[PDB]
């Protein structure tokens, strides 16, 4: 058991030594490799259970028992006096530089998950390379270095959400006292844009520093996996060649999808062309009903605009139903427009956008209702957001042996390896895990830990906290009431709620019996808090701590007994007395 | 031990009925009782761990075993058929009404703790009077129903606050593309407090109204109690009569010191009537640094005053030190000045208040800083928040026996009983206990919960949870960092910190490396988080939902498995990595 995760260890990392605390040699050689700029892991022999069991095994690796030892790529270097040799004879550069591969790893993408594998990485002495390249629009439209929650998902969402927030802040500064004149307000779409880009472009900067400071190589490249150590890239210049590496990390994300109508690639647009859209998109019809969608929407609107949202079936399909259903009342109650039960069947184009005075173009939307009836509606911009998905073939010769899943995921094991045993995928592509942000990054660092550094704490998905940041915000984290029901029998179940106001509300005039929160319970289980849900404003503050309680194993009473802080949303979760079962009333 | 309980329970219940589940001739007593409008508690006998025990107990005090079994202050009044009796000879309202005391429970005080512990004594038949009075301020101000926070503390409090919060988001708008022309912005004070009082209007007619639907006799009356179960109650009419009570209880709260200096009760206000101010207080200072004093400067301050804080040794005392340093900094860096190590000698009058035409009247203040030079500036007005004080010579007559302590505190047991056994002290009369409105509610409910309904559950007063809603809000639980080292030693506390910027501020324009969180953990007790503390928007928002994590001994691994939410403030607690032993710097 310990041979097996001493023999993993010493085969992966680029550079660790073996150590104690209590070991001036050691210190000796953290010293001459502090001072020759040489990273590396450690592990402290003195702070693990068993590190003495560990230091005999190393015997089978270097053929001693003593600290320190310091490894590269596979291969025992020496005890202190053969490092000292090595410097003393400026041998240690081309030693610990000494690779069958260009790099010990290459990550394939430079989003949330690739590039803090890559940082991590680094740290420990592991050489590395980060490719990204961000495939145009079918409009042209491209952006830097990121991902797609920094360039075209979470960051730029959120900060046109707080734009749309400051929409009702300017409604409730009035009732607080400050006078405005509400109707010479009005807002402008291209000085948000501009401001968002700008931050975004701070991003992209803030990255490539970041790499170059933790002596990580940027290639602006597409790569495409050729073999298990194999990547070729090409670069701006269409010029190709071939960079090999130890361990490969797929990093690549997902794309928009795009239905298979007439006009929709044509004169539609997704996501990764709305957060640097160099127009206002007017009267808009977001065609979908995902979160992009409705956060879409509804941001939209709040910055004043006519907006229909085009649902097939149902809101939020994989949520909590009666919140999806609470999350869309509120939105059709503050300017949303929905079109249910309809999908689209063509768009054509009326007006071409007006490339140099930034105002949209002009769509008709045709489609048609469950009913039977048709829909036929102007638009000036049409929005898709009817799901993404990974574009591997793009990435991986399929002779490499990679398995993918039906929808082209990257099949894992729980430590992100796929088939090919030095390969390991993160974040988006890798089939079945929550698709966010804060995973990839904790996939991508826990990984370049168990390879470099000889971690072994796995990621841990389950009961990961999401919020959906539609204008009335919706965090939870945990089962939806249904799957718990499903999961254990309706008769297992307590489901605890109630409505709330807040404070905010009041002298603002907004509504009672809105906001809402729920607890779902298993009896059997000493009423253990199997999903939160709340709907109401700062819902992503309110829910992340929570999550913490429900990884411990939260119980109803573990929320009773805590006391509440006062006046906030959150402190209702720890009053909470209404069982849906006794039929009483939420609504407070 | 299981007859301490019961004996306990039977003494001390209004209206108690034993109970199982699975009993037909249960369901008949509970049906008749409802028919009836009698409320009760009841004890389902099937559903404890020794309800069986417990059945056998009981027939010490019926002479028999079976269920059910109904009491009536202290007494066994029948098995079902003795009850149905009753009933059809409609003798069940005169023998659940013997008692030899007006009520069952009288609480003297319609604050916070008193209103919440009446209603739910009410709840398991308790007749319950709740008495309230506001002695009026020295200017003659006075308020309705429920208490210091709902009229003159939290609910007011954090209304302006939010007025002051939207001070920035009109800053913000424009950087988010709302055109408002802010040069002919200004603010009214006289609109804030008349949709602040409304509100509060509104909460003191929702508690009339609730008390009423409890059956609760409310009396806004002055009481004072004179032996153990007698109360003497003083109308507006000054007519003095006298009620009894079983059990009482104590929620009468404290009210504004003020300094003992020439002019400060003439010329000076507290925050009892800073809420209700029929003028704008104009150029204003603030004598004091606790958590009331530092959030009326600031939100003074963000709706455009002239606002001045005098401060005789350091902010926040009581506090994390390190913590209050950084809210005292963004309040200086936002407007608010300080006058440092400085104290008030003398309040003189320049000009009276001008009671019709709602402006302030102007004073000269007089003092000395430390340093020895003088303090005197004119100010139009002058708020002492310089703590708080219990009235109890105005409740209790020293002949009854219930001890307080050196300020005047009522000191109790972990069950909230004074020295007279059948009296009982919540919310900040209680000594020891923190002063928050949510601790005095579940204080108040639980004891009731354990007067009639047989509970045993105790209140838990550690890692109570706070907010500081200055400008910059302060969320904390647990212990501050010094009080962790005093404790535990130096080498047993490792900190994690961070600062963090909140995406919002990004294109606002705010700062970067003002925000900051910290965790406080004990290296010998597996990292153990024994304090957590944040600066930043939303506080207690982020903070509530880590109590309930930090009530169940979560330790840094806890936050660490835990994934965050993207984009949050509260995200950063799940991702600290830089210790302060480290030397590293905590910016980002
Ligand atoms: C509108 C929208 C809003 C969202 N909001 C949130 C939110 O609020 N909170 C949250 O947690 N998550 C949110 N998400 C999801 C989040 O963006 C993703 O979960 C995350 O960005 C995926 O990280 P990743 O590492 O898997 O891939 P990505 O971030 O997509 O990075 C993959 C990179 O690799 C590039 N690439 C692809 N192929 C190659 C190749 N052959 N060679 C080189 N480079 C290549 C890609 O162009 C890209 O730059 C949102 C997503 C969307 C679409
Ligand atoms: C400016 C300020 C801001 C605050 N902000 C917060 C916050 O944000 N969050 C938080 O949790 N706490 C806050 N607090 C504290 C909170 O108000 C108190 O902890 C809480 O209100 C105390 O509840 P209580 O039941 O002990 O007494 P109280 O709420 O003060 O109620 C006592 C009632 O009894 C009346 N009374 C007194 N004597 C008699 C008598 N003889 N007969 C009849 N009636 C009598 C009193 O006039 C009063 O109505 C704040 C306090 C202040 C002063
Ligand atoms: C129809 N059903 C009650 C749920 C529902 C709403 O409550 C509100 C908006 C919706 C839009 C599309 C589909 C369903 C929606
Ligand atoms: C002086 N010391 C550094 C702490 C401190 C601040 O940082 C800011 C404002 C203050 C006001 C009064 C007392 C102390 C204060
Ligand atoms: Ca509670
Ligand atoms: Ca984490």
């Amino acid at each position: 058991g310990t041979s097996q995760w001493l023999r993993k260890t010493v085969d992966s990392a680029a550079v660790i030594l073996f150590s104690k605390t209590t070991c001036p040699y050691c210190k000796k050689v953290k010293d001459v490799l502090a001072e020759a700029k040489i990273k590396h892991a450690t592990i402290e022999l003195d702070q693990l259970s068993n590190g003495s069991a560990i230091q005999k095994c190393l015997a089978s690796f270097s053929k001693i028992e003593t600290v320190p030892q310091m490894f590269v790529r596979g291969k025992f270097i020496g005890d202190s006096q053969t490092v000292l040799k090595y410097y003393s004879n400026d041998e240690l550069a081309g030693i610990v530089n000494e690779s069958k591969y260009d790099y010990d790893l290459i990550v394939i993408g430079g989003g949330s998950g690739g590039l803090a594998a890559g940082k991590e990485a680094a740290k420990y002495g592991a050489k590395t390379a980060v490719l990204d390249y961000v495939e145009p629009t079918p409009i042209g439209t491209t952006w830097g270095l990121g991902g797609t929650c920094v360039n075209v998902g979470c960051i730029p969402k959120k900060l046109m959400h707080q734009a749309g927030l400051l929409s009702h802040a300017l409604e409730d500064a009035e009732h607080f006292g400050w006078s405005l004149d509400r109707s010479k307000i009005s807002h402008n779409w291209s000085t948000m844009v501009e401001g968002v880009q700008s931050h975004i472009g701070s991003l992209n900067w803030g990255y490539k520093v970041a790499l170059r400071d933790n002596q990580v190589t940027y290639l602006n490249a597409k790569g495409r996996l050729i073999s298990p150590h194999e990547v070729q890239i090409t670069d701006k210049n269409q010029k190709v060649s071939t960079i090999t590496g130890n361990k490969i990390i797929l990093a690549t994300g997902e794309r928009p999808k795009y239905p298979e109508i007439p006009g929709a690639v044509e004169y539609g647009i997704t996501s990764d062309d709305l957060f640097s859209l160099p127009y206002f998109p007017g009267k808009t019809l977001v065609i979908g009903a995902s979160y992009v969608a409705l956060e879409c929407a509804g941001f939209l609107a709040s910055l004043g605009g006519d907006v229909t949202v085009m649902v097939r079936s149902i809101l939020l399909r994989g949520f909590d139903q009666q919140m999806a259903e609470k999350v869309g009342d509120y939105m059709e109650n503050h300017g949303v427009k929905f079109a249910k039960l309809c999908v689209p069947d063509e768009i054509k184009q009326l007006k071409v956008v007006d490339t140099e005075n930034n105002k949209p173009g002009l769509l008709l939307v045709k489609g048609h209702y469950t009913d039977g009836k048709k829909f036929e509606e102007e638009f000036e911009t049409v929005i898709f957001a009817v799901g993404r998905e990974p574009q591997l073939s793009k990435v991986l010769c399929e002779t490499v042996g990679v398995k993918l899943d039906k929808n082209g995921r990257v099949v894992c094991t729980d430590d992100e390896q796929t088939t090919v045993s030095n390969v390991y995928a993160i974040g988006d592509i890798n089939a079945g895990k929550p698709q966010l942000t804060p995973v990839a990054i904790q996939a991508g660092r826990y990984l370049a830990r168990r390879l470099f550094a000889g971690a072994t704490e796995l990621t841990d998905y389950s009961n990961v906290a999401t919020t959906v940041f539609t204008p009335l915000e919706y965090g939870a984290c945990g089962l939806s009431e249904e799957d718990a029901i499903e999961k254990y029998g309706d008769k297992d179940i307590e489901v605890y709620h109630s409505n709330f106001k807040p404070l905010e509300w009041t002298v603002a005039h907004r509504e009672d019996n809105v906001c809402y929160m729920k607890l779902v319970c298993r009896k059997s289980d000493n009423m253990r808090v199997l999903g939160l849900h709340v709907l109401g404003p700062n819902a992503g503050e309110i829910t992340q701590g929570y999550a913490v309680a429900i990884k411990m194993g939260a119980t109803k009473a573990d929320f009773d007994r805590t006391i509440g802080i006062h006046p906030t949303c959150s402190e209702t979760f720890t009053t909470l007395h209404v069982t849906k079962k006794s039929g009483v009333s939420p609504i407070v």
